[PDB]
């Protein structure tokens, strides 16, 4: 069955694919700023909105990959067997996790109804091809 | 019959060519928006605006000649008759849905008046020669 | 995306199947029928109602699929492949649009409470034995 | 920071260590009853209590996990170091998996506040030495 | 003991024996007719009035006997046993559906009141020997 | 189509699966409890609620299999080859009228909202592993 992780948020996985795989920052970037500016909100026992929710099962799920980050590198005797599985977790697996962690630091901040109105202003100026649309990409604001 | 399938909405099939052949983005990149944020209207036994009711019209008819591609590329032994065939429904015919889709699929999301304002002020910007344009041509945001 | 064309009229494609593949008239002959009736309601500015709309994008796809036979009359130099296409849109593909130009062109001269009793009222005539029916098949009254 | 997987939810990971390494099902079959009893409420575009938001996430994660299972078996060359990875992600990480997909089972269809009945009650089970256990151990019923 | 499959419906089965075995329609025209104007009520979670409990309780049932058409059609080393059963079921059992299927299709689409006043004036027409009856039968509309 | 058996009645067919293969009794001891308890309302010619109307049909299928599987003992000539054909109507076709008697006799007696409690309470059982299963099976209590 399909799930489609963003599908119960107002967007869906088709829209989120216009992002291109430089527009989400690198993965201990998106992990600190949760560990800045929510931590109070994260830990508490009470669960807040359903993107707090959603945001400690996605720091969770990668907290477990870096322990298979961890573990493919010193329980392997092949060094080359050792590469592509590290390199795989921070490369495909890791550009899902930089999706899922953006997109509800990005709600949280600036809300649920703005993220919704950027995805589509975004949307029409990726798909217009180089010699016709404006150089300034549209920024995230409120 | 020289019937317009714009002429109900205000445009017509000549002022749809300001934009040149290239402005328009690729057949599956339009079709993963309208899976994006419209599945929900789509599918409903309810026509919510005539601009529905052409789309849902205008994916079959895509429908047809994407099956049309995949049966003239299995039942054709010669590689000289398939390779015809297949380049003129993907770049002579499908110059027309690129523009049939995106006269829909970006009216929903911004409204009648806004594109068919819209072409007139891109018109006001492609016709000036490439000394005096502005650096950004305007795209249309919400 | 699963989309039957005819689910918001009421009807699917399942229902239109039901009627046997010899009762629908030629496609050449439904052309000429809406080009006589309809012909001042299809080319005006305004849609009457969501039967044009959508039957204004039912001749433009026949319009486009009948060039592609058009087409492959003089670019493709072979007997052997060139009558293959031809007796693909005549008869496989051109099967949809013998029945979805039907289901528009004979409802809005019959409304639509009118077909969609038909539809069942001429299904079920005809899987009946031959003499315990009614000896004549019915048909649309204005 | 410590994010613990189930301090929103009543119970805590120290709590959920009373029931051993061999009471949880496999991953193979709770997904066979988190979609057989729901499938109209982990599809639907609401969410009707944080059991089911914390349930995509933790059935997604397995998503990816089964896919790193499945890449590693046609990408991987060594097949003495092939089986290393292959059975670490249904040994180690899956008895995280068992653990969470069982908690948010669980709780979803027996409410919140007997599956907190019910670890104690099962903690009251596994310390009393076997000269005076019962053989019966406790299991749910609605 | 007795059932007698329609003595709840206000008929028998020695009310339904006059009807002569071509008076049914084939059984692929009666799934059909089902298959046409009832699928939306058929699958629906909720039951409507009591032939529809009873008549998808008999497609399922004729849906059984056509695996056993098929089962007997590959598992039988002998040509001379596998046509006894095959015609078994299309000539025997299968009129016994051919009835069933028949008077719950009759009833949800003229009512029960009619169909009940219908075998009353056929069972009078058949038992009139044929140098005394009008050769037109009683046709079944509302 | 695709009629689901139970949909209409709580449960699936994907929910009934949680049972195995040997926890129904043999049809010719259903039947004696069919007909012990209930004989009064399965003749009468009201129908008391929607499980009496589904089990005629079901008790009745079963009465055309049971025919079947007597025709079959005095009319096929191979000795070798009519017990492979009833061994098929006790086998395979009878674990599909276990399934479907004891669903309308334990909901005819107990209620219905008994036995989709009974159905989950046992899928929570059947799961665990042998280590900390209780012997006591649950069953049925008025």
């Amino acid at each position: 069955m399909d799930i489609d992780p963003y599908k119960e948020f107002g967007a869906t996985v088709e829209l989120l694919s216009f992002l291109p795989s430089d527009f989400f920052p690198s993965v201990r970037d998106l992990l600190d700023t949760a560990a800045a500016l929510y931590r109070d909100a994260l830990e508490s026992p009470e669960h807040c909105s359903p993107h707090h929710t959603a945001l400690r099962q996605a720091i969770l799920c990668w907290g477990d990959l870096m322990t298979l980050a961890t573990w493919v590198g010193t329980n392997l005797e092949d060094p080359a067997s050792r590469d592509l599985v590290v390199s795989y977790v921070n490369t495909n697996v890791g550009l899902k996790f930089r999706q899922l962690l953006w997109f509800h630091i990005s709600c949280l901040t600036f809300g649920r109804e703005t993220v919704l109105e950027y995805l589509v202003s975004f949307g029409v100026w990726i798909r217009t091809p180089p010699a016709y649309r404006p150089p300034n990409a549209p920024i995230l604001s409120t």
